[PDB]
């Protein structure tokens, strides 16, 4: 069992979709790992996918 303090897309599938989905949908390879830093990035990522 892990805990968040190894990955928060690792934590669940839809975490790991928003940071891959995010890259796709700004168009940068960079906005993958984004997702993946603080919450403070995540949920940014999901204004986005807000229109999936």
């Amino acid at each position: 069992t892990d805990d968040e303090s190894s990955n928060k897309c690792a934590k669940t599938k839809r975490r790991e979709n928003v940071c891959r989905v995010c890259g796709n949908r700004s168009g940068n390879d960079e906005y993958y790992s984004e997702c993946c830093e603080s919450d403070y990035r995540y949920h940014r990522c999901l204004d986005l996918l807000r229109n999936f």
